[PDB]
């Protein structure tokens, strides 16, 4: 699911969610509760594409 796309992504990169939620610019339980499956338009969706260095399209879609 999405969060672990992101996830998997930072992983890779070094970060993990309080370097993520940071430079995101959001709070840490969105964090988890992008993790829990809960929001496909989480509150940062621009903020997170910036923050992986990724298009808001493959965020959404992703592959």
């Amino acid at each position: 699911s999405i969060s672990s796309r992101v996830k998997s992504k930072m992983i890779q990169l070094g970060l993990n969610q309080a370097e993520l939620a940071q430079k995101v610019g959001t709070t840490q339980q969105s964090i988890e509760q992008l993790e829990n499956g809960k929001t496909k338009r989480p509150r940062f969706l621009p903020e997170l594409a910036s923050a992986l260095g990724v298009s808001v399209d493959w965020l959404l879609n992703g592959t």
